[PDB]
């Protein structure tokens, strides 16, 4: 209920909202109806239109006009945008030459430069260059001021994830808003972009940047806007709110454009009818920075230009259709789309099975256009699992195809020709990025990044601490001409033990045998060396890892790598080694094949032991530093200890086998000399964080060793390949993976071929970011290097994506 009859006389547009039933006069009324009943008459005056004409300057004021050119406009805050330059021969903001703003140049009683976001929604990012000229003021900013080629979104590549990511800095699996569409089953309640359950609060989880900035003594209102508010009046909204007394006005702004994304879904992303809302949102960004410039403020503001997503071609029969492939239709919900998300049509059936589903749709036929999923084996780079809305069942969907559940679903709503929501590694999906204003640098082009990475950068832009977020505070440092934050690397918690030889082979009862009693004082101090640390500085180039946890850990030298050893996982935390360009693969000799070695370093009961994995019907073993590229007949008994062994499921051994034989050797000869440092991930409870002891759910069977949900590899090189790996004298080029621990390879429709036909097709899928591999870990990484930190940091957050240009 709304006693409407209240009046927003001295109102419009107020900041702080008021409670039910008195009516509201904010930018918001319009969405809940629940306005005054004067709203449209007081608040969204239209009469004369949004521009100054000469026969208006100098006009008598009169109050029913949308905007003014009475000689009293820029005291009241109130001036049509082009008034100065219709009426006092001005030049709009886009024709003038552009200027460095060393300083900010703003106004008395400006405590801060304000920060304004301006969004657009489906801007995608090659629009940047395409649009180019018919975009003048956007080409302005974007050439002036600091700009990415792309910004990569988030999955799913849908409006409000995205929106609400760049508001809080987190992953929609920890803000909660995980779709444009989602269920919650403790709610028993859908969320829709039509509706009011969206205006639940119980939805929205994390820290927004404008409470952030309210709790510092920031002013700051929502980021949301009314649809039916037209875009000339938002602008003229922003500009009123910039002229409130220094105590009453807020620093932080923003702007909402709903296209070009709903032209987009009509014509596709490149249809003729798209250069026209491309012209309409520049004109738009012209009102504003004209309006700022009528204020004394374009040289004090800094502005943000950013998208949410991109735009791909898709059309109606391009859809996949699930009753195709099952029988059981009806006993499923379905989100469908660029997506699909999968989960019972009733909670009282226990005759509902996940995994007849999976495997109704896994490869069934030659052509198809998605591939179906558990949520915890989804690539770790989506960080698409740890939250109740997530539907077990995943389909990730080919670009340009839409999944259905049925064909009435489609023709009983062909109408549209774009869409988004695929996978935010798809060239399509990729989004824009543009600084101006003081705080940003001048005419800088930065590498892409991540829209998780921008609430730190915004707190800077405003002095505020960011709450808990998934950024790494540091890695946009590049952006800034000041306001930098200054990183610091993160404490070692637990350091290592360094044993020497401390055991006789006899005490060992591990179920071992190695053919190696097959026997110089030249030779065996030489060897004594290796073990103490002489070839150290080959294998680790970036300095050990640090360990950020509690734990029980020893360093092991050898000739070819070393290693951080767990004494309480039975395997090592991490194996480092460098291959040079000139290195040569070899063979497992005929009699090494199934050669295990006692380490005399490290005691029995804190070994692993060869006689589980002979009872473990299911498990097998493989090796973390390669045997096949050792560097010589005598090293090569140093990659069959014991403490160099990791449980492998016989089907995952092919994928990791195909990699340490062939491809390290060919990223070596590409890359000139390659350092990989691998180990073991464990993360049962799919949160994206390293489990304790007590979290791990799978064992070689009958034994204390614990079984990797996932393998690791951290590739790094030296960016001039001209300089080899290991004699690298400036910036550094990393590749990374985060290999599923699968007993099948039903993930790869083409498994039943030879390796060079589908394994590295899998590993370009699984690639990561360093770290991504710190969160699953505890490790940290790259701590002795020439490089800066914060370069150092902009490394770590990398992703190599295997897309096209
Ligand atoms: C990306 O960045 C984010 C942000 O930094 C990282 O997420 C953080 O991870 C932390 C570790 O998991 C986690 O810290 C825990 O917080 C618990 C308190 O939680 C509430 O308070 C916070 C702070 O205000 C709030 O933000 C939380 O919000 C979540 O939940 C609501 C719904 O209830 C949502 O609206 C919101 O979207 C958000 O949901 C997300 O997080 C939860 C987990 O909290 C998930 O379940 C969701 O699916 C979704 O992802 C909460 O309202 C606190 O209780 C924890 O402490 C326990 O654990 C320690 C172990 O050290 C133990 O010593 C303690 O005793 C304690 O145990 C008690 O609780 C147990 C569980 O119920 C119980 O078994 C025991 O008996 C004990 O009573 C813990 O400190 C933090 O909350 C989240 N924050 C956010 C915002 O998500 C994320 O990890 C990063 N991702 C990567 C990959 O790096
Ligand atoms: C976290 O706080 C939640 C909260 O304050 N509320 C819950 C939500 C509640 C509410 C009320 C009325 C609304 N009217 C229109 N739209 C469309 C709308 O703005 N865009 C499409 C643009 C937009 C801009 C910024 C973000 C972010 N980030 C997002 Cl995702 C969407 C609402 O989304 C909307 C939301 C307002 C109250
Ligand atoms: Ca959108
Ligand atoms: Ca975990
Ligand atoms: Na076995
Ligand atoms: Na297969
Ligand atoms: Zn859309």
């Amino acid at each position: 209920w709304t006693a409407t009859s209240g009046s927003c006389k001295g109102r419009c547009f107020e900041l702080q909202e008021v409670g039910p039933p008195d009516c509201r006069c904010d930018n918001l009324c319009k969405s809940y109806s629940s306005c005054c009943h004067d709203f449209d008459e007081l608040c969204l005056k239209t009469a004369r239109g949004w521009e100054c004409t000469k026969d208006r300057c100098g006009e008598v004021r009169n109050e029913e006009n949308a905007c003014h050119c009475s000689e009293d406009c820029l005291s009241r805050g109130d001036c049509c945008t082009n008034y100065q330059v219709v009426c006092k021969g001005e030049s709009h903001w886009v024709d003038d030459d552009c200027e460095e703003i060393k300083v900010p140049e703003c106004p008395a009683g400006f405590v801060r430069p304000p920060l304004i976001i301006f969004s657009v929604d489906g801007f995608r990012a090659s629009y940047m260059k395409k649009g180019s000229k018919v975009m003048p003021n956007i080409e302005k900013l974007r050439s002036c001021g600091t700009h990415a080629p792309y910004m990569r979104p988030v999955y799913p590549t849908k409006t409000f994830p995205n929106l609400y990511t760049l508001a809080t800095g987190l992953y929609p699996e920890s803000h909660g808003i995980v779709g444009n569409s989602m269920y919650d089953p403790v709610f028993d309640a859908s969320f829709h972009l039509r509706g009011r359950e969206k205006f639940n609060h119980r939805w929205w989880g994390g820290q927004p940047l404008w409470i952030t900035a309210t709790k510092q003594g920031v002013r700051a209102g929502t980021f949301f806007w009314s649809v039916s508010i037209p875009h000339e009046r938002r602008i003229l909204t922003i500009l009123q709110w910039l002229s409130l007394p220094d105590n009453e006005r807020p620093s932080v702004y923003a702007f909402y454009s709903e296209q070009p994304d709903f032209s987009g879904h009509k014509y596709g992303p490149f249809g003729p009818e798209m250069t026209n809302p491309l012209r309409e949102i520049d004109k738009t960004v012209g009102q504003l920075m004209d309006g700022l410039k009528q204020l004394r403020l374009h040289r004090c503001v800094n502005v943000i230009f950013v998208g949410d997503h991109g735009m791909e071609d898709v059309t109606c029969d391009r859809t996949e259709f699930l009753s195709n492939y099952l029988t059981n239709v009806d006993d499923i919900t379905l989100v469908p789309g660029t997506l699909g998300r999968i989960r019972a049509k009733s909670i009282n059936n226990s005759k509902y099975d996940p995994k007849t589903i999976i495997a109704a749709l896994t490869c069934k036929k030659p052509d198809q256009h998605f591939k179906p999923y558990m949520k915890q084996h989804l690539p770790k780079r989506l960080h698409y699992a740890n939250n109740r809305r997530i539907e077990d069942i995943h389909l990730l969907v080919d670009r340009r195809w839409h999944v259905a559940r049925k064909p009435l679903d489609v023709y009983k709503k062909c109408f549209f020709q774009g869409d988004h929501g695929f996978d935010n590694k798809v060239n399509s999906m990729q989004t824009v990025f543009v600084g101006y204003g003081p705080t940003f640098k001048y005419r800088t082009k930065v590498p892409p990044f991540e829209n998780i990475e921008l609430y730190n950068v915004m707190c800077d832009l405003l002095g505020l601490k960011p709450a808990p977020n998934n950024g790494t505070h540091g890695s946009l440092n590049h952006l800034l001409r000041t306001n930098t934050f200054r990183p610091t690397m993160p404490d070692e918690v637990s350091r290592p033990n360094y044993p020497g030889i401390m055991y006789l082979q006899s005490e060992f009862d591990l179920g071992c045998t190695c053919d190696d009693k097959v026997e110089n004082k030249l030779e065996e101090l030489n060897k004594r060396l290796h073990t103490k640390g002489s070839t150290k500085e080959r294998h680790l180039l970036y300095g050990r890892p640090a360990v950020l946890y509690r734990t029980s850990y020893d360093i092991l030298y050898h000739t070819d790598f070393e290693s951080g050893y767990s004494e309480i996982f039975l395997m090592p935390l991490w194996t480092s080694y460098t291959i040079s360009k000139q290195a040569e693969v070899s063979s497992i000799p005929e009699h090494l094949t199934n050669c295990v070695r006692p380490d005399v370093r490290v005691s029995p009961g804190f070994s692993q032991n060869c006689l589980a994995y002979k009872n473990d019907k299911q498990m097998s073993y493989g090796f973390l530093f390669p045997p096949y590229l050792s560097s010589s007949p005598e090293a090569k008994y140093d990659a069959f200890l014991v403490t160099n062994m990791v449980p492998m499921y016989p089907a995952f051994k092919r994928v990791w086998a195909y990699f340490q034989r062939v491809l390290v050797k060919k990223y070596a000869s590409e890359r000139n000399g390659v350092n990989v440092i691998s180990g073991p991930i464990f993360d049962y409870n799919y949160d994206g964080l390293r489990d304790t002891e007590d979290e791990i759910k799978q064992y070689v069977e009958g034994s204390s060793i614990p079984v990797p949900t996932h393998y690791y590899s951290i590739i790094t090189s030296c960016l001039d390949f001209t300089q080899p790996a290991d004699k690298c004298d400036g910036p550094l080029s990393v590749s990374s993976f985060i290999l599923p621990h699968r007993p099948d390879n039903d993930e790869s429709c083409n498994s039943s071929e030879d390796e060079s036909k589908w394994v590295e097709e899998l590993m370009k899928m699984h690639t990561a970011r360093v770290r991504d591999i710190e969160h699953l870990t505890g490790l940290d990484f790259y701590r002795k290097t020439s490089r800066s930190y914060s370069e150092i940091l902009t490394l770590k957050t990398y992703l190599h994506t295997y897309e096209s240009e």
